[PDB]
């Protein structure tokens, strides 16, 4: 299973992660869909970025192949502490961070709580500001295993449904039923789910204080996180650039891979 | 005067233009401020693009050093015909077009009337959709010569006013009073000026029919053309990407030069 990489103790949790490349460190933080993992989310991104940066892609506690501690208390603060724990474990004193959706909310929170540890930020379809729960997100977080339920989620993430094949739906369905996955996932974002969008999001007041060079990316047709969210982040963050991809869903790193990789690498190259 | 380049008869008008580079043709269309010229608008863009493309930057009829025909009837259609006339004169059968503000409105109109002559489009703070006249645009089009009036316009175009020096204000003021310049300029967009925004703009219906790969660029703090205009173009044009630069005014090619040039060159490189 290529989704399994290296193991390291971070913030007291045995963590699965990928470490590719040399130089300036970049931490990639995945989204929160069923069966998600750092590799699944970033497999098309790591190759490009690792040619110029040291890329760290960990499975956040409660997701992927990282340990799922018994009675573990999941929260934005706990996840941020995990990110910092991973950085501490790898002696990464300061790094750029790329956060996808759920991971984007975590990126912002990390930049707010540990400003000295974060350099540049890329927020991709980030859950960083409050928005009324979408059916797309309600479906993602309310997922129960089945090939058709997964096919529907893949459709929700994509603009071009031709990318959603029986094979992909089957493979991700299998990923979602691995030992303990659905168990921790189903209890992660229970109804009412608006609570979790509100929890992950940061206040306008706090976001306005961010000094970081930021690149905000969003797919125009994103069905999970509304474009309006990134437009808002674009007005709140001072040193921010906003890039919207037309004919692209939530999956910007997947549906606009080359454009995405170019934008991100060049953004970091400026530093 | 470096603003003066080569001369060619286009659409029956003796036209001043710059032609730098080799390969795929790219036409740069300047804005409509007092004293404007292709060189003044694009001097920091041409060097970068010409390394990979043949760049044509003409002074639109009624502006710069191109002839100002007696009793000439200025209109969106006449300007579009001038662009096509320039392309015809240079045997440019199909080209990419970069349009700034007024020039962006012309780019859209050219793509609509002569679709077979246009490949990719870059719309920079384009006047392509209707918006209520801004004080910034009212001041630009209502300009009468003076160092202070020009300093104010430069302030209107910039986010970082440190870029607006006494020297720059003086030089552009001098450009604005050249023989016949203020005369043709003052009669170009007379009050009420809302009429000209409405005239330059294209309908939602027409814009939605554009098949061109498009890159929409806007400075978040643009005081001349509101960001909302480009956000609208981003929802109307099918194959469009939207890029908004924070801490940047109307002058995206001037205030975010390297980022702008990189985005544009790479966008064209895809073709
Ligand atoms: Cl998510
Ligand atoms: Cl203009």
């Amino acid at each position: 299973n290529l989704e399994i990489g290296k193991s390291i103790l971070a913030a007291g949790v045995l963590t699965n992660y990928h470490d590719v490349g040399e130089g300036q460190p970049v931490i990639l933080i995945h989204g929160s869909g069923p069966g998600v993992s750092a590799y699944a989310n970033w497999r098309l991104t790591i190759p490009a970025l690792s040619k110029f940066y040291r890329v760290i892609a960990p499975d956040m506690v409660g997701f992927g192949f990282t340990d799922r501690p018994e009675n573990y208390n999941y929260s934005k603060d706990s996840w941020v502490d995990h990110i910092i724990g991973i950085m501490d474990a790898l002696e990464i004193e300061k790094a750029h961070i790329v956060g996808n959706s759920f991971g984007g909310g975590l990126a912002i929170a990390t930049a707010l709580r540990y400003s000295e540890r974060v350099d540049r930020m890329v927020l991709m379809g980030a859950v960083g500001t409050r928005f009324d729960v979408t059916e797309g997100l309600n479906a993602v977080w309310g997922y129960t295993p089945s090939i058709e339920n997964m096919r529907n989620l893949l459709d929700i993430f994509a603009y071009d449904r031709s990318l959603v094949t029986d094979e992909l739906a089957r493979l991700r369905y299998e990923a979602s039923i691995q030992p303990g996955f659905q168990e921790s996932f189903s209890s992660m974002f229970p109804e009412p789910r608006q609570r979790w969008i509100d929890a992950l999001a940061s206040s306008d007041e706090d976001i306005k204080t961010l000094p970081n060079e930021t690149l905000i990316i969003h797919g125009r047709e994103d069905q999970v996180v509304p474009l309006s969210s990134s437009l808002r982040l674009g007005e709140l963050i001072d040193r921010a650039q906003l890039h919207v991809f037309g004919r692209c869903g939530h999956w910007t790193q997947i549906e606009q891979t080359d454009r995405f990789n170019r934008l991100v690498v060049e953004f970091f190259n400026e530093a």
